[PDB]
């Protein structure tokens, strides 16, 4: 008589948790949701063969307008699981769904996956000296979003990294690549100054983590806009001050230029 | 031919990722080490029998100064696993030994597995609001180490939440707790006096991430200071200006305080 969360890990299928695999198995009923990342290893197939249930796939809207109407009422009743790509409650909204769920008189739990949040340790940058995080969404119309320039600008000042989730476009199946995110950024360099994004920035680019060789490209901006990193999902990161080691593990995995190791101390 | 980085998970033997285990079983050794963190819901013995191998633990020291002499060697004629608690590379010094692999000729690829960086999203608070993250270190000799309670006062005054990691004496198997972290930093209050850290002040417990029965409860320090958390590990959260729906979250679910959606919000 609950109600599962279950991640699916970053790429393929198989980046579920045992416990999250073993539980999805003894479940009446699965739903998923497949827009609020993406998953560039695997298919729906590929899941429900690995799970052993037919999944209903649900939209945004469903979710976040028919949770209460179309997935708590089974789960008053039987054991439902409700899958999304990475860590559930990452980066997402889902969080209130518990709430909802709550009020519904259902009990919930979390099953963990890997998180891009977490995943950005194979960067070389130190987990804990990333400060603020922001999206960097596609403009839309004559609306321009810019406030992730902002963040980047604030945790520079402390010395930090920051991590920008790349936005994305689940049903008109448009997916932001790094150099996309580059360009909108230089763009907004220009509209406001600040000495924050340049031609010469030194940037950070994981694309496809989960995978087994993802992208890790380091350097300016100039050098990396204009290049190829395979298919999304992209996440580009700005680092802030940077620690020697870090430096180091960049040049020696991610080829970014030798000469990025003097750190200006 | 190659050497895998391999996520163990949060709490217990199930955390690992399917791939995970699929990979550590075809593997001709494997190491793991588990002084950066502990699996306090399981142990050795169940963790090898999930993976079905001898696994042999080496010591902070044993990795630190020697793995490309108990490690590297034998990737040089055979596939080698290196088991982690957590996700890969998520612990500083970690990254680095990628960097040792390459220079002795060894391929290396990383497998992810859940991380409490991630899995503190279960709290409620966005992630997104995250800043810089420290860790509450044990006061020894004439050593007072007080630099978490600064993180904690720049990520507060631009409104992002404290991440704080509680001191671990992994060989002695002694963790740190909630209640003696609050201690501390009231203490530490009480010496710089900058109104960061007192009896009043919202904080967040996070127990057994992990677990299908993790401890969240939210309140103020001195209503928590003596409560029961449960059996280590504990997180420590203080966290910056609330949206309201995650106050509602920590009302709902961590069975905080009405007074936080007027207060803290
Ligand atoms: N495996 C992966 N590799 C690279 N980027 C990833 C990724 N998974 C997610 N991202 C990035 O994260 C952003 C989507 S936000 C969704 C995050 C997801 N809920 C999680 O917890 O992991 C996009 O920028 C997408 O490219
Ligand atoms: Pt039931
Ligand atoms: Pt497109
Ligand atoms: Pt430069
Ligand atoms: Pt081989
Ligand atoms: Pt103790």
């Amino acid at each position: 008589m609950v109600l599962y969360f279950i991640g699916l890990g970053l790429y393929d299928e198989r980046d579920i948790t045992v416990k999250g695999l073993e539980i999805a198995k003894k479940c009446d009923y699965v739903f998923a949701e497949f827009y609020t990342s993406l998953m560039a290893g695997t298919t729906l197939g590929r899941i429900q063969k690995l799970i052993g249930k037919e999944i209903r796939v649900l939209s945004r809207e469903d979710v976040e307008l028919n949770f209460e109407n179309i997935v708590l009422p089974l789960a008053k009743e039987n054991d439902v699981a409700f899958l999304t790509p990475g860590d559930p409650l990452v980066a997402t909204t889902h969080a209130e769904l518990r709430i909802r769920a709550k009020r519904a008189g259902v009990e919930s739990y979390v099953i963990h996956a890997p998180s891009i949040y977490s995943a950005v340790g194979i960067t070389g940058l130190h987990i804990y000296k990333f400060g603020k995080s922001a999206t960097v969404a596609y403009p839309e119309g004559n609306w321009f979003p810019t406030s992730y320039y902002d963040v980047i600008k604030e945790n520079a000042e402390r010395g930090l990294h920051t991590l920008l989730f790349l936005d994305i476009k689940a049903e008109k199946r448009m997916y932001m690549t790094a150099n996309e995110a580059m360009e909108l950024l230089l763009k907004v360099e220009d509209m406001k100054k600040g000495g924050v994004f340049t031609d010469d920035t030194l940037v950070v680019v994981l694309a496809r983590a989960g995978s087994l060789n993802p992208t890790i490209r380091a350097g300016m901006v100039k050098d990396l806009i204009r290049e190829d990193f395979g298919d999304p999902p992209h996440i580009l990161i700005v680092p802030g001050k940077l620690h020697i080691v870090e430096a180091e593990y960049l040049v020696e995995i991610a080829g970014a230029p030798r000469e990025i190791l003097r750190v200006n101390v």
